[PDB]
């Protein structure tokens, strides 16, 4: 047994790691490096933590800067590797959601600090090589934001357990936030190996169990990260890996009368897809099944006239070529004061013709390829489709996927502002740029309030004070989270919560403690020491 | 303009009158019960302001306990009605979200106290003479649930607007609580007053606009505390209500992209429905319709040998005939150690054949009649159907008279094996299933209760043994929501409480926390960046 | 537009950078000070955001550890100049306390940011370069105590906007901070570069307009900070820079209707000079006008039995010769024991005598010049004063030589019995007189005081003894102030508790009023006292 009222550590964000030359985190990367891409290996299921092939299809995991270097080998999962998945989780149910949440959270605390130390090159050596990440990519990614979303889960989860009722007189009032009832179906994308990490491990945390099915590109990143919590004490069961395409694992899941919620991400089309599904079938459940999750989009940056030509410049270059434009969100469309286009335009377009993407195992590169040859003929059609256009080639559109599914750097130049149904076809290093007269600033924050459904994210660029608060009232709906004087990007845990697309509802996603909540079932608990002992009432007297 | 960072008034839960005999309260209902008695008026739409009656069919409402008295006449909702009541809505919302949070919060601060004052004995007889509420129901309800729901909401919305994030150095990181875009369409049940008010005012609050759809049986109480709502200052079209069977509405509300969200009351069946409806249309909306409510059920009280045989006498006699059996929830199934049974079992029938339903003007009477003629109907079919059953004996009670009101006795039926939950959810009304088992057998009780029950809200346990208290803590954990100890299981009373919930239900986010403002709300990160960087190269590239 | 309850960023002070060789403040400083030096510049006025010269008399602006080299030129503001600097602060003030305090705030956060990032050996350079400082003292003030004022001023300011009332039942009770009604006027000295900016900054924090009169040697970094401010986004005409001596400027603000408040630091002489001027005109304001600021003083150390001799010795020559002792107080007297003195008075003497006054852009130097003419003239009169009397040995220094910067040797004079300048009093007392000479010292103005004494009857003697000769106390240190750690203080008497450093200022820029909103109020006025 135990008395006492504990705290858990307070948690800060994790430093990111600069890799420069000579220093010693790069020549761990470089042994790391070496180590995986010498070394393929199977990437097996992990099921009530037996490691194992399946019988499905065999399907190669290479670099996509790179594609002819194979990095392991997956089978894709069928549907009786689903099932014993699905049984797995609900195996271990019992004696994980037993454990005191203390002992449960260490186990995540314990996983952050392996991440921090020992396995820290390895995961994002790891990511690079699978996702094809520059190494600054996959420490803000593998590294910082995976141990950030463990560190502050815990501290989230912690906060509201403590979240307490009043206690009237003659009576005691408590809360208990109850894990689900049935398992969790988590389903996690390319983008980000700390999403990837984080959507099973969050209702993992609260007592719950979970089936995990990585995408097929990041999952060397996946099965390191399994590997990883395993080495931190996480109990077999308690997360059980299927790799492939997911087909067959839908199939499973949602058939399961125990699907207790699923945590993804997606289009509004598969939210909507998922409702549909949920809703139509719904006396099948035990449990009303919880969708959680959020979408991808496209950003926007508007420069005033006084905006610093430099800091808008580099603004343009990370959040339109950072991971080659792969972030859930990343900027298509800049809207730029023709006066400040004088000053930076040309720069901006040798900035981006200069900009090296390759193997990025090669450190100097500023980035990698596109993830797959699905993703590289889209960002093809986006550019032949911008060449015949009545829209201008300024730089790039050059593409080759003979080695690696490389695109380069692509500034459009749009006479008219740039319609956001083109650029949300493709995820890729493609920016659009519409120079606007100095004078049309409040029609210009009109025409992008009007013609965005679609952004994240979206900034200003302005010293001028007035003009910034302007864009602050008349974006204030044209994108969920939103910048001043920096490029609009991903957020760092506990810094930018929130947001979400136009009309979204998707405040609940990993960031902050809803999303800990959705994965609890809180109940009341009400003692009364002397109740009452007849039942009539004062009014009732004669 | 202001510069503060101001504090919400802090709220305690309005203390409950008790109408006893000379007391001023009591002659204050007297006049107020004639009042409305006496003069029935029309029940109009309330569109943007103007009080209207519409073209749709006249329908009566009624004193149930006394059917032969109107109380005043509605119209039936036409589509142009609901179409009206959207516009108004969208209409108001402008200035309505331009208004600083103090100033919304202000009108539905000076609407908890007109109604704790001056509006208190209308209110509540109104309520009365509706809903068939004895005074004592009124008061817990239309009185201090309503008030308390104002003034913690308050306070809940501004707690939520201090939920600020890190700022790491160099940058300033703010959150803004955007309100939804769109109107939020609320459906209002009979059974209280307080959620009829709750559930449109809640979202506007947070700077939305609303239409209010109210049951019939509740519309008096509903127009009058529309009413109150204007005398506190509630702009014209911010809450817009339409009467009626909600067919018409429903058919405008959900066709219209602007629909944001959903605030109601209702079954799995039809949350599923919504569910089905939005994804398979997700297209058709501008933002995600948001569906928040909460559900009704059953409830049970297990009493162990140790039990007070007066407090469970007490609880069940009050659980389960409080207000004919008619809140959100009741006791429907009583499971009785045999030694207890064999002190209290006699006086729980006397008391139970004693007890007086009636006309609830008489002060005197418990409780008053059945909500409506269908109610009455599924009452009926329920005691047939337990005369009939071989399993089941009519201990007392089981009278029934519809001629001047819907009236249904007390009824206990005994039950020689444990009670079938699937019985007790077709009707509402007072009637109490009593299982007696050996005292020996507790936990093979609690496993019953476990395994049988799908749909208690809230649940009880009454005994004196620390032991079996705790024992009914664990096993009976996910068997209820809220769970109550040596009382009767009820409606919580607000922010003491919260949650709960049937099994494996997600409605966490109903009436009674933070939870749901927040689903009014859209949260949006904001980050300026003092000096941002002017190169875009990156350390590890040199 | 927001529905939120924001925060502001938490305030840390600003580390100082120590500029040790082969440093890369020390490169970035030396290009700073060639650039600033090799390249003069005019010196404008800043009315509503204008860069302007005027007609009034050319002042050059020089180095005073090297008077023939100009580092820029200013005009002296002509009365013109000075009615065109009030209307821009009229004409700004409706856009700039129509903004929310966020992003009020946000220009002096971004501005503490830019002070420590790109602007900071520059700013650095030109307090250097205009003030002769050395590069130490520089950056304590033109940058650290600039930033720190910036930042935690913001952090102040967002604390008093969370005072509020309490409310009864039936109410609401909220406290709104008002700006004032009127400009403000700044009137800066030469001191600091960090007082220079936080006196017309401060004020318009809490959403007021300003016009500001920096001191003539001042207004190369003064001037910078302007351009500073409107690189971090302040927009025009909410602070107006008028250089010059600022009598034109006085002559019009003085006498405008609309002046709210004076915010002021140097002389106590040239602030009685505008206390009167505001005590004769008071009926023809529209506001009550606000006097707020500051004034010297000079600082003694008391030294007991038990002090550490190296300690003691090197809290007098920092306390008495950093920035040739030109602080807003220097140590000027001392109070030694003989026993003490006996141990560290040869080295006191020896180490004043070898340190190193020149030119600071030899960074080798512990300090530079005199600020001016004027300064110059006061201190060789006190040295030959000092020379001519009777109870006053000159034991080392007293050198000076103005030909070819205003250069005043560190100065130790020993008196038998009890301006600004290097120039320290010393007064040898038997140990066993230690009550009396804090009797003394009470007897005879001071801004601060220290008492170094390791032995704890001591050091609590003095702090009971002295409790109100001073303002500020010190105990085993040098009496030389940093933001939200030594607040308030000020000479015997004094009435500036209100001055910079701690919410309080704030507060002077601020007039607060009670909202009140009654839910359900009465309908009838009769009292229940009055019935039957
Ligand atoms: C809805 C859906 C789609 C949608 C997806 C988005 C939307 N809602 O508008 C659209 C409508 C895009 C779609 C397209 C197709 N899909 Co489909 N899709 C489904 C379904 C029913 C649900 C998937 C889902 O939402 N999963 C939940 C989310 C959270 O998980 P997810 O891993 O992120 O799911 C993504 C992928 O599954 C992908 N996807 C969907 N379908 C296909 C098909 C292929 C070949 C690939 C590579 C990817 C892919 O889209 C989802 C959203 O990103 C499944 C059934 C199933 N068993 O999976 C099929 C299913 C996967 N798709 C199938 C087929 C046949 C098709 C189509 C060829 C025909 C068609 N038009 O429907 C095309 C191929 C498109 C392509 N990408 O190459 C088959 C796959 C058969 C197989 N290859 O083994 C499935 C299994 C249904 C079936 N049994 O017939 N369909
Ligand atoms: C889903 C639904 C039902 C369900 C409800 C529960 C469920 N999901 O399993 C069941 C399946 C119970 C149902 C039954 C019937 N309903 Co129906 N119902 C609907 C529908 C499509 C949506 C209602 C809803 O969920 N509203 C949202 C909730 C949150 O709001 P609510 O006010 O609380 O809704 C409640 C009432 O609408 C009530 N209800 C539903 N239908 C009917 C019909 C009548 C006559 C009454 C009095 C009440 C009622 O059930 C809801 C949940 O309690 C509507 C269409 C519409 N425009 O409203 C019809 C609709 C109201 N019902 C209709 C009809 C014809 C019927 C039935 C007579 C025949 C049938 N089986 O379809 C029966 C009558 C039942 C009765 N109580 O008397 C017609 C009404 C025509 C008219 N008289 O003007 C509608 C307009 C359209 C339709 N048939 O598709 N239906
Ligand atoms: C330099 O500072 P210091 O410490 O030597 O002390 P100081 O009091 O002489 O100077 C402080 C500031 O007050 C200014 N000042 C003096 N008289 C003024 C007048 N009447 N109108 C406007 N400004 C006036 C000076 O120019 C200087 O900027």
């Amino acid at each position: 047994h135990m008395d006492a009222i504990t705290q858990v550590p307070v948690p800060a964000n994790e430093p990111v790691h600069d890799y420069a030359p000579k220093s010693p985190e790069r020549t761990r990367l470089r042994t790391e490096l070496a180590s995986l891409a010498d070394h393929p290996i199977d990437l097996p299921h992990v099921i009530g933590g037996r490691h194992r092939m399946g019988d499905g299809e065999r399907i190669d995991v290479v670099q996509p800067h790179r594609h002819a270097a194979r990095l392991g080998t997956l089978t894709n999962a069928t549907h009786a590797d689903a099932a014993a998945a699905v049984e797995a989780a609900m195996s271990a149910k019992s004696d994980w959601a037993a454990l005191p949440f203390d002992e449960r959270a260490a186990v995540f605390l314990r996983a952050a600090d392996l991440l921090a130390g020992p396995w820290r090159e390895k995961i994002a050596a790891a990511t690079m090589l699978g996702q094809s990440k520059s190494v600054y990519q996959a420490e803000i990614d593998a590294v910082c934001e995976l141990i950030d979303f463990w560190r502050f889960n815990v501290a989230f989860a912690r906060q509201i357990l403590e979240q307490q009722p009043i206690s009237g007189p003659g009576e005691w009032n408590r809360i208990d936030y109850r894990p689900l009832d049935g398992f969790v179906y988590a389903i996690t994308p390319f983008n980000f190996t700390s999403i990837a990490g984080n959507l099973p491990t969050a209702p993992a945390l609260m007592g719950n169990t979970v089936i995990w099915k990585p995408s097929i590109t990041q999952t060397l990143a996946a099965y390191l990260t399994m590997q990883l919590l395993e080495a931190a004490g996480l109990p077999p069961g308690v997360i059980n890996l299927v790799t492939g395409d997911g087909f067959a694992v839908s199939d499973v899941a949602l058939a399961d009368p125990r699907l207790a919620g699923i945590h993804f991400t997606g289009s509004t089309a598969t939210f909507g897809h998922l409702w549909q599904w949920v809703g139509t079938n719904i006396g099948r459940y035990h449990s009303y099944p919880r969708l959680v999750g959020e979408t991808g989009g496209k950003d926007f940056v508007v420069a005033h006239a006084s905006a610093r030509p430099d800091v808008l410049r580099t603004a343009l270059i990370r959040g339109a070529f950072d991971y080659q434009g792969q972030k859930c969100s990343a900027v298509s469309r800049a809207f730029i004061a023709h006066s400040v286009w004088q000053r930076m335009g040309d720069e901006l377009l040798a900035k981006a013709a200069e900009l090296r993407y390759g193997d990025i195992t090669d450190l100097s590169n500023y980035g990698g390829a596109l993830i797959d040859q699905r993703a590289f003929v889209k960002n093809v059609d986006a550019i032949e489709r911008a060449k015949g256009a009545a829209v201008t080639v300024a730089v790039g559109g050059e593409y080759d996927d003979s080695e690696g599914y490389f695109v380069r750097p692509t500034v459009l130049l749009s006479d008219d502002p740039t319609d956001e149904s083109f650029v949300i076809e493709y995820f890729g290093p493609l920016l659009s740029v519409h120079v606007y007269p100095d004078e049309r600033y409040e029609q210009i924050l009109d025409v992008i309030d009007t013609g965005s459904r679609y952004a994240l994210t979206g900034a200003v660029i302005a010293d001028d004070r007035q003009a910034v608060l302007t864009a602050l009232d008349r974006l204030r709906f044209a994108a969920g989270n939103f910048y001043v004087n920096d490029k609009p990007t991903g957020a760092v845990v506990g810094r930018q919560p929130f947001g979400g697309a136009r009309g979204s509802d998707t405040n609940d996603k990993a960031g902050s403690p809803l999303n800990l909540l959705r994965w609890t079932s809180a109940r009341s608990i009400k003692e009364t020491f002397v109740a009452a002992t007849d039942h009539i009432y004062p009014h009732m007297a004669v």
